[PDB]
DNA sequence: GATAGCGCTATC
DNA sequence: TGATAGCGCTATC
């Protein structure tokens, strides 16, 4: 994450729906804001949530009488999306895993804060003709909100990972807030080689592989893109290894594959996965965030999170619009 | 709950 | 196209 001292979201309450490790939370902090609840069902999520915030939160938002949700100003969620991923089997809204946005639209219709800030991947935006996000565009236009998203690549915001994610920012109509903008993105400085940890600490995760077929040569010169080196086996997802001198692919929950997950990258002259804590500083979190003990736990958390940054950049702008009130 | 082999889709 | 990527799917222990 960035250092942000100019906090324009300070006096704020937010809610974070769909927990995970937090990254909700640690970007509009870093802003001034806080949070009033917290929601995640997961009972490992859980546990790295409570080790790091002291709050354990509620369970399955399904079950939870919105009535009871405290009074806030913004509702983040990064709703699950097994449903719409490129990854998987498509099937929307008919998938049991699919209809959480309607939890949140009734969450807001009760509760009405000022701002709705959701995330989700790429994909939703063309899922079934575009259809998905036209019903969610129109449900929240009929909430009383206006509706702004833009797919961004976190490679753009400083962050050497290809995660490109769909961001859904919506203000009440009241608030006439019509000066929103999406940050602007600006040149990568940093790559995977420079947040690896020291070899000493990695040792253990090297996978020395017969199939290892080298399909292309190391780089010299430092590239804003995943460059695949190798594959090993088929090359299915999992068995594609990447050179530590371009971005790290999208990692993954429930990604499969000998590298599982985070993927395989050549990091002196051995073919090896990412340990936690890479994921986390792929991701953006502070190495004082605590992972979780379990490192496939810790994985699974890692790859269905969000990429701080990001959210620090948009937060801001979500701030700036707020606090923009001449007379 | 932890592992790994798979097999499909979107995108230009 | 022809090659790449993907907050995944699911069987085995
Ligand atoms: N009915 C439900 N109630 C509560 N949490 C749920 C849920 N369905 C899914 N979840 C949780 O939703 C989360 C979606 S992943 C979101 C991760 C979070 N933004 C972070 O930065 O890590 C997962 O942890 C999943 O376990």
């Amino acid at each position: 994450m960035i250092e942000i001292k100019d906090k324009q979201l300070t006096g704020l309450r937010f809610i974070d729906l769909f927990a995970g490790l937090g990254g909700f939370r640690l970007a509009l902090e870093s802003c001034g804001a806080e949070c009033v609840y917290s929601n995640e069902w997961d009972k490992y999520a859980q546990e790295v949530y409570e080790m790091n915030f002291g709050e354990k939160p509620e369970g399955d938002i399904t079950q939870v009488n919105e009535k009871t949700i405290p009074d806030h100003d913004i509702l983040c969620a990064g709703f699950p999306c097994q449903a719409f991923s490129i990854s998987g089997k498509q099937k929307g809204f008919e998938d049991s895993r699919g209809t959480l946005f309607f939890d949140i639209a009734r969450i807001v219709r009760e509760k009405k804060p000022k701002v709705v800030f959701m995330e989700n991947v790429k994909n939703f935006a063309s899922h079934d003709n575009g259809n998905t996000l036209e019903v969610v565009k129109n449900t929240m236009n009929e909430l009383d909100y206006s509706f702004h998203a833009k797919v961004l690549n976190a490679l753009d915001y400083g962050i050497p990972q290809k995660r490109e994610r769909i961001y859904m920012i919506c203000f009440r109509n009241d608030l006439n807030i019509q000066n929103f903008q999406f940050p602007k993105p600006f040149e990568l400085n940093t790559f995977v080689k420079d947040l690896l940890l020291p070899d000493s600490e990695v040792e253990h995760l090297v996978i020395d592989r017969k199939d290892l077929v080298m399909t292309n040569q190391e780089i010299e010169q430092t590239t804003p893109k995943t460059v695949r080196l190798g594959i090993v086996g088929k090359g299915g997802q999992g068995e594609r290894i990447y050179s530590t001198r371009g971005i790290a692919i999208t990692l993954s929950a429930y990604g499969g594959g000998i590298f599982a997950k985070t993927g395989g990258y050549l990091v002196n002259g051995k073919t090896r996965k990412l340990h936690p804590r890479e994921c986390a500083r792929v991701m953006g979190y502070p190495d004082s965030y605590k992972v979780h003990p379990s490192t496939s736990q810790a994985y699974k958390q890692f790859g269905n999170s969000v990429v701080i940054n990001v959210l620090q950049y948009i937060a801001y702008n979500i701030g700036s619009s707020l606090n923009f009130k001449p007379y």
